[PDB]
């Protein structure tokens, strides 16, 4: 696995954010397997410029990024820009529902054409490894 993942969601769902990361980042647990940059720690602002600046450096040690749609996924301020920060770099954004959560569509997936997939591991296992094809 030469490319790194990164993970974009809303931070009252850092606990079960956390146990995907681990699960994906230790050998032995097969059922997910790919490499996770560090996650950020958000806080409450608004400020566009303050986000897009915290974002960048992490978003950029990344080849795609992965939103976790939770149950309030769709108020963050920063999970827009971490989308399209990623899409202006040429890289891909996906989407999963978290389990046995069933959240509002966050705006910036629907205007993006995202698709939200159902939970399962090995769905999002696929997310974080398949390629696409050239000016696709």
């Amino acid at each position: 696995m030469s490319k790194v993942v990164f993970f974009s969601f809303k931070e009252e769902d850092r606990g079960v954010v956390l146990t995907i990361k681990g699960r994906a980042v230790n050998p032995s647990y097969t059922g997910l397997n790919f490499r996770v940059k560090d996650l950020l720690k958000r806080w409450k602002t608004e400020d566009a410029a303050v986000i897009k600046q915290a974002i960048s450096k992490s978003i950029a040690g990344t080849s795609r990024t992965i939103v976790f749609v939770g149950e309030k996924t769709h108020t963050s301020y920063w999970v827009p820009h971490e989308v399209q920060t990623t899409l202006n770099a040429g890289k891909p954004v996906y989407a999963i529902r978290l389990k046995d959560t069933n959240g509002k569509i966050p705006q910036c997936l629907s205007e993006n054409g995202i698709h939200v997939y159902s939970w399962s591991e090995e769905r999002l296992q696929d997310l974080a490894t398949r390629l696409e094809h050239h000016h696709h």
